């Protein structure tokens, strides 16, 4: 018994993402592919963070760029942008980041989800918080773990994007227990869930207001996705919104 629940891949996400900018224009759309990886989204992160640096102070940027977004667009983003949302394409399976590159390949074109998941990494700039978030709560690790990992990235972003008040990067670790229960390919779509409630309310614990049953849980989310794949019909193809 499962409710129904689209499965959303990196293109789907990104119109979302580009449709939340236009609600939250601090949040930069982020593209979704190549995704980051456990192997290399800390390093994405400070890329980006070294660009929002450069961009401010003036100067070129050091990239990777955007596929979907012209340089002016992107540096406008970047001089505008209070939040990061980061989303990690992750299988059990692979060890390197080409060989999860692979992996996500050839799911892809069996059009198939398997063990694949996607966990969500929010850098908020504004209020100096990262936030990870795991439907499935300990799929990549312990939680306890992937805290100490972040609480050293926090300190290492201290260092790469100070506050002048030397406000320290905090670390919070969303989900208290399996969201995603019941449901094999809503990931996707938990993430954006979490991070629309996050946009409107970085305080309120909504993910303590869930139905305990897992297809209401889940008819909920269906609700969320139904309106969301509405909002972005329209949307510019393959090209970033305009800063």
């Amino acid at each position: 018994i499962e409710a129904l629940v689209p499965a959303w891949d990196s293109d789907i996400i990104f119109k979302c993402l580009c449709y939340f900018h236009t609600l939250y224009p601090g949040l930069i759309p982020l593209e979704t592919f190549p995704p980051a990886t456990i192997f290399n989204f800390k390093q994405k992160i400070i890329s980006i963070l070294e660009d929002k640096k450069a961009v401010l102070r003036g100067e070129p940027i050091k990239g990777p760029l955007p596929i979907c977004c012209s340089k002016e667009n992107y540096r406008r983003h970047l001089q505008r942008t209070t939040l990061l949302p980061v989303f990690m394409w992750y299988h059990p399976t692979p060890k390197t980041l080409s060989d999860t590159m692979q992996t996500m390949k050839q799911l892809a074109i069996k059009g198939s989800v398997g063990a694949s998941h996607w966990l969500l990494v929010i850098v908020d700039i504004q209020a100096r918080r990262l936030v990870y978030f795991d439907s499935l709560y300990n799929y990549v690790m312990p939680p306890e773990n992937m805290k100490k990992e972040l609480q050293s990235f926090a300190q290492q972003l201290d260092q790469v994007y100070p506050a002048y008040d030397s406000k320290k990067f905090s670390v919070k670790i969303a989900a208290k227990e399996v969201i995603q229960r019941g449901s094999g390919s809503s990931c996707g779509a938990w993430c954006c869930q979490f991070l629309h409630w996050y946009l409107k309310d970085p305080l309120t614990d909504a993910l303590n207001d869930l139905p305990v049953d897992s297809v209401e849980r889940h008819e909920n989310l269906a609700s969320f996705v139904q309106a969301c794949e509405a909002a972005v019909q329209d949307l510019p193809e393959l090209s970033w919104p305009e800063a």
